[PDB]
């Protein structure tokens, strides 16, 4: 009922939501429509850090609130770039598409997040190749079709067929195969670098989880994403318009990856968190034949097959842990008993950690053979117990800066104060001599399923002997846990 | 051996092995599956926190306070036994919470089983008893200098208050009265439970906490008050105590009684009610229980957590279709519609006995407006919320003792007029929210007319948006104009 | 070119080159040498912050609010010119502060020059004029689309209010009335200045802020109110606004009116008074000014900052010995002694005209106690503190307009009884603190007897520690018992 | 007036002070007595980060509140060690002595902190060797004697002559020269590791400034000192009782030094902060002949000589900046004009940064010769201006992990869960391959005093040419600031 320039003013109030990390954030009605579906709300029932909650009691947070944050930050970054550089022709349509990709990037996660596609599926169904990102595309497709989203998209200026395609590409990368994308052309290449940056890993997904995980874990975040946004520009690089950082911000970018690595070290790869994820996975494996999840057309699926039907998968969340824990079916007794050991805190025992020494890398193909090697070690120590291959767990962890052996900063372009449209490269030696010499490494953790004092003492001897035999690094506590073993290796002394 | 645990609120805290033994049981770990703020998570997306981590915090703060008092006043004879007993009471105070915490004993049980009188605190005593007996805790307690019979009793008293109908406690004598004021302070509500939840809820909600519990600890002393040794606050800290209760009230206002959070709790409760005949939970000796009867068997109750929401949501049983359909409406965000809020005006108080009659009153209002729809009693929800400073109409600060710089062993009282004229005139009030289950535009417009008419008829306060939502109704009331 | 600056409160903020030009002048940089909380730093060791960084924050928030309003409501026709003018007013609002901020115009100038009527805000207009003229700012303003004559006028109005004795402003018309509500809101005190200092003072003091300014910005709209376009808050945010003023009051209570902070400000003021005849500050055309007369010459005033404290402390001039000796007593922590606090009881208000007569009243009390010492009027300090919600006896929320979800262009009013019965009954009060300059044990004991007797005689409130400090006095008053 | 076991209870209320970093902290009356003196209160008038405030507007904090924090943390650490290990025989006397050393460690700082002994004194008085720590001992001596502290110390169980000596040793290191300390014996060696740890730099001083500087700067701290305290033990190492960290905390210790280095990089060595410190120092140098500060017995001192008299030095604080800025004396016109240029933000212009390339290290002896080298470069670029040696500033910054080329973690001892009284060593390769290869480096910043556009363009050419000539690293913006220079160096391409 008010008018301006002779035309009625239309007042379209967006929803506001209060997030502890980002504060009050506004959700466009199209985003709200996507959010308020069973496919999205599902993420309220999947813990971000999976078994991490059982080590860090503040880590109760779920994928839901992280996804809101990623959607929010994706819009923040696209907006800022467009405000500073109208010549990029960023449209509100582009903004919404990037926000939706941000919201939906995690739709394909399963129970306990990385445990599911990182540990359980590879063991339960070795023949398949599954990733949560592939799952996200499929779940996104299912969300769109089950909830009549396409007309709503059209109502807000989106072109569903192109834009749905574009959203999927942002999530999973090129869907085929030159310019490998179809959703947007090379002059909007920078749009693909926002949600999941496949080129250097600098994206808003990291920015949300650094801040959010830190807030819940009780560890302080030292990366400043807002500063980065302020100094970001888009410049021509090899015929694409790409996001570039201010040159003198290079030190902060090295620190960003250092932070990521510290979070993995301190929290995500915590030795006990990992063994809990291992134990939950074992329980799921023993339950997989007996739990039924109804999918499309009444068809029955298992925990390991629900990934083949998005209707079943919608109902596959951290709830499966409690379904198992609370079950009475005698067929679920073995699975149930593993979860009960978690509750009593009768966990597999951590024996130690070591690393390879040369340019030596342990191949994934050989992971399964490692417990046998440990059990075959011949420690010159008088022991009350003999241990078998099946008593040992050997967990191999690849730690890197996101691009295996490569330095991600070699794949970042920068600009200088005096010529802000000119993209440049900065090499490691131009920055600092105190930076990492290498960008990838492997940690090897060993655990024992026999938890009594005698078995644990024995396990430590087998383990350190195995490290000696393989020319691995001397465990930090080697001289204390295995004083009779460590002298034999003079490379260690 | 003791353990260190990293909590985002309190940082690195040490757990004595006896506490660890209590924590690592099914009865305690259960609290990982019950959200602190229940349906609040569906309004505040940061409120994913569970009772588990809150209970750790309460146990920690209880030890902090008891330790501090003991270090400053060795004459109190606080033993490590006393410290452990207070820590255990802190840990176990919430053991009796059910699915979605306050929703369960606040909304569901009163409706599902009107004949019983159930509180989570009573549940906590029973669950604590079950924890002790099922996990062989008594020998471990003995190993660390506790006297199980006395101390178990003491712990229970700390949780629920005097266990019988003069010094009414048996676990500890009057010279250690201050020990009963730590976990759940029945006299004035100043306790470590509040201190943890202010800080923790604020951290997750995205609202900032303004109360400083550490300051309070620093200024706390124990003084003689009528043959008891009681905790006293420094006199000039009285303003901070009034602010503490103000903070509690702001948290209820902003978050815990959020109009949408409450309607979600209402809807979940409706779903539980429609599921209650059909869900089975196996308890002791294979006996079957229902959601509403699991409170009678701690073995069944152990398996009753927020999981019940998802069991219902994921069910295929046709008998659960109605329950399931309510939860699906939550997911689609098809919620009951908020109509408005009002309060009583005089010294008028709405009695609990009359709550059930209110939707009928609203439906029976006769608004002089032409409407396309007629609404019935069953279309309206009327939610009555008692807001107070924890002791109904009473000022909790009248039940606090203080000490002065010049005579730190002498307990004194401070009255409201000795502090400030800007403090509340009264300490309790009622908020009345009205919602409509019919969500279409025409029903909602009608509901607003019935509501404002009802407010006029009852001499309630004029709704804030009254002139906008019901312009034809508000003129009739000249008390409003 | 614009600059980015990292502030601990607001993070990375952008400064338009015109703002940078204003900031990089002696008149602005001066604020780096004036502590926000004056003597508060001597009680709260984190309160080292200066007016400079607060002014940056206010400028930043002023732009944030104006931008947000403009983005949601293009029909307001907010220009980048308007934005810059509001930002500049935000930056420059505090230019007129003197040494130790509120101590200077609140304590020192009233005592050193009773004939004048000086406020820091008037000072800010004069210093702003001097900044513009001494640094050739007008051409730079023109370069960025400002119209200097009009806009300089507008900026001054934002700072100090209407410049003359119906729409009383000339810088902008009624359709941009909302622009005058941003920096210093004379109508209800809801402005960005408070928002910065709540957050900044809390960060430095070690007290937590509970008001959320960002939420407020999100819910703010501009609506027609009597031919003006004014800022309106969402109706259901009314509780947060009452909390905002409560927070302000708690900050005054806990920090800004701390009894020791105030006595330090008092002592510094005494030192300045004893130094005022002897310190020379060169102003325009080589003329000499004093601490008390530098307010008459902006060139001299530019060089008048907290540095004066150290000039006095480090001086060797025998004429400055008395001033210097007061500051040395601050360093040794030989401060005047706090005797107690009381308030008036009826609708009684102590008039400013009578403040100077109060120490004499205290000294003239006749306590029936045997004392070793007799005290004189000059031994007592009586500090009268007016605590209110910013508009003396008035409720600021009666001067706030709101909007409702269903009609967001329609301004409405909300009354106190529509909100809550737990809110303050009144909105202003007076605290009376009494101190003694004689610090020995016998004098302090005597001072307490005179004080409590005086409270009894005047029917003031019973001091909290009254029965402890003056057990022979308190029984006489049965209103107290 | 209350009694227990027949004896009157004495209630001794400590002062409580609210600090934004540590919260409410209790001050023993002896500490209060030390604090409330002109010598201590002086630290309220000296900014922690000196000229840093002119770049980071939150950095208004002074040495005073930092010193309170260090005193507090020193007591926290000593207390915790004593609570866990009564066998160490830590007395309340020991605790107070460590707290006092913590409070007083910074007493010798001058105007703008590190600017004074780092920049000004070396230039104003090259013949002397002055450090703030030496100053702290002298000021501490002066504080004790001027305020009658010794009797108060005795009253609280201290033995002044021994303990004053001990406090001084904690501050400055061994006062002479086997066990080189006299204040305490080898069995209390760990007490010397608390305030200023001369062996590996792990001390409470760092812990306070990380947290405090971060709070004021608007940068987030990622080191957790409370965690460290929880895991600290004292163990026998080579006949001393020394502080040891839990073995698995080694990663956190590497991160602690990384944090220190990031704070230097981001804040303390900020290129503009440093040039402001340089300009203030220049102003002090031009004022030094004309400012008089009265010391003991009425003797007159200068800014550069006040370090010889603690009575004069007591009155030498950041106030000297404003005395100069506000002066009217024509003799101070040159000094005053430099400070006025700071206020107008007419600063010397930053030209660029480079590093040495080989095992090459620039010696301190050659610092003064560097501007001349830059001016002597012969860039093949057509320029409107010729620049002289005196137009250039060359600032050489040594960045390291606190022990020059050494790895501080090689000087840390650890303990293991299974044998908590046994000290062990952990080597770099036992931890991670992603850690620094080197632990020290030099940054070279160049600035120009001529600020016009033409001089700055020229300065950039001279600078990059100089980098080429010396085989220094290619400046990050080299190709942008000096496109005609960078091609000549093929080591750069
Ligand atoms: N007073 C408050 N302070 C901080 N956050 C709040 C407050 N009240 C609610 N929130 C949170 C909860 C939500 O995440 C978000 C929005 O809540 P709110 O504004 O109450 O939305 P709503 O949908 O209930 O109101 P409406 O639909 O009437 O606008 O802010
Ligand atoms: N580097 C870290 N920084 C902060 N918190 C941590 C770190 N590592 C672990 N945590 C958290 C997780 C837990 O809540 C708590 C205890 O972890 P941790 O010290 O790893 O115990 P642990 O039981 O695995 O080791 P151990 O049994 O060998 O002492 O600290
Ligand atoms: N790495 C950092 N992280 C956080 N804050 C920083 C960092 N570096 C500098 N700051 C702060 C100091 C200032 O308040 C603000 C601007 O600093 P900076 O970006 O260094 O500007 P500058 O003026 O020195 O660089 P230039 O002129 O080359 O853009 O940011
Ligand atoms: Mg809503
Ligand atoms: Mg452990
Ligand atoms: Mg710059
Ligand atoms: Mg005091």
């Amino acid at each position: 009922n008010l008018y301006f320039q002779g035309s009625q003013i239309h007042v379209d109030t967006m929803k506001v939501i209060n997030d502890p990390i980002h504060g009050h954030i506004e959700l466009h009605p199209l985003l709200v429509r996507i959010i308020d579906t069973p496919q999205f709300q599902r993420l309220r029932y999947i813990k971000q850090l999976g078994g991490g909650y059982y080590v860090f009691p503040g880590a109760s947070h779920n994928r839901f609130e992280h996804s809101l944050g990623v959607g929010y930050l994706a819009g923040c970054l696209v907006h800022a770039l467009g405000e500073k550089q109208p010549e990029l022709q960023i449209s509100e349509r582009d903004v919404l598409c990037v926000q939706i990709a941000g919201l939906c990037h995690d739709l394909g996660h399963g129970p306990f997040s990385h445990m599911f596609d990182g540990r359980f599926i590879p063991l339960a169904r070795p023949e398949v190749k599954w990733t949560h990102e592939q799952g996200s595309v499929m779940m996104f497709e299912h969300l769109i079709n089950s909830n009549g989203i396409k007309p709503v998209m059209e109502q807000y200026g989106l072109i569903p067929e192109e834009d749905i395609y574009f959203i999927k590409e942002q999530i999973v990368g090129p869907l085929e195969s030159l310019w490998p994308y179809k959703g947007r052309p090379e002059n909007k290449s920078f749009l693909y670098e926002i949600v999941s940056n496949k080129r250097n890993g600098i994206d808003v997904d990291k920015w949300d989880y650094f801040a959010r995980d830190c807030h819940h874990l009780g560890i302080q975040n030292n990366f400043d994403y807002k500063r980065f946004i302020k100094f970001a520009r888009v410049c021509e690089v090899d015929n694409e318009l790409r996001i570039c950082a201010r040159d003198k911000e290079v030190g902060n970018l090295y620190d960003m990856f250092h932070t990521r690595n510290s979070l993995h070290r301190r929290a995500y790869q915590h030795k006990v968190g990992n063994i809990i994820d291992t134990m939950i996975t074992d329980a799921f494996l023993k339950a997989d034949d007996y739990i039924e999840i109804t999918g499309a057309g009444g068809k029955k699926y298992r925990i390991s097959t629900a990934i083949d039907d998005m209707e079943a998968y919608t109902k596959l969340t951290d709830n499966i842990f409690l379904e198992i824990l609370y079950s009475t079916d005698p067929k679920l007794k073995d699975a149930r008993e593993i979860l009960k050991q978690i509750e009593y805190r009768n966990l597999f025992k951590y024996v130690g950690e070591t690393q390879p020494t040369g340019q030596i890398k342990i191949k994934r193909e050989d992971y399964e053979s490692l417990p046998k090697e440990v059990a075959s070690a011949k420690p010159k120590v008088l022991l009350d117990v003999k241990l078998k291959a099946e008593d040992f767990i050997v967990d191999v962890i690849n730690m890197d800066y996101g691009m295996q052996e490569k330095n991600p900063i070699d794949h970042v372009s920068f600009y200088c104060k005096t010529a802000p449209n000119r993209a440049i490269r900065i090499t490691k030696n131009q920055v600092s001599q105190l930076l990492p010499e290498k960008f990838a490494e492997q940690l090897i953790r060993v655990y024992c399923k026999k938890v009594d004092r005698k078995s644990l003492y024995a396990a430590r001897q087998y383990f350190v002997q195995w490290c000696a035999d393989r020319n691995f690094t001397k465990p930090q506590d080697g001289d204390v846990i295995a004083p009779l073993i460590t002298p034999q290796k003079k490379e260690w002394n």
